[PDB]
């Protein structure tokens, strides 16, 4: 998956892979995440690290340019449930 | 698709996931691309945002080190065509 | 490949596409690369440019979240093998 700063995918991004238990810990990356590509698999999406307060929506391959609409605003952690 | 600020793959780097109607908006990119790597698919290159004014070369999957040499300087939007 | 300039897949990161003769050519990744990710293929990373002193290790496809494990401090050029 891939992580975008802003909407549209624009804005530094994020390279996950497989998951990552503290997105906010990378120094590179110091932005809450706008839009979102999923590259294969389905992700879940965490409010905070280590993948505690899971968002209820799960993501499919695709490119979600407003992550906002789907109530995410926050992703500590997120990981492929398959 | 992969743009690149410096030529031969280097610099900033932006990408590219189906289309972007507006490569100029990103401020995370502030450069006019000077290569690119095409991983998948056939991409149309535009001057303007929005698919609009065309160029004339179509790239399909490669190694772009220098696309100042198609007569490419500035990407305003770009959209895989297949 | 990908290429992080901090452990565990953080950090600045670059691109590269089937080889790089000169990986500190590029001022846009300003450090010493910790972790890398093979996508596909099988690498032969160097400690100078145009694949000069080789490392023995070979990396496959995966994730290695700290290349000093493998005695890798510096990468001034890599290539696939296969
Ligand atoms: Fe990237």
């Amino acid at each position: 998956a891939v992580l975008f700063a802003d909407a549209n995918q624009r804005g530094v991004h994020k390279h996950i892979f497989e998951s990552d238990a503290d997105v906010g810990a990378d120094i590179a990356f110091n932005a809450t995440p706008r839009s979102m590509v999923v590259l294969s698999g389905v992700w879940r999406l965490y409010r905070e690290p280590n993948f505690q307060s899971p968002y209820e929506a799960e993501f499919g391959p695709g490119i979600y340019p407003s992550i906002a609409d789907y109530g995410i605003n926050v992703i500590g952690s997120m990981k492929r449930i398959s």
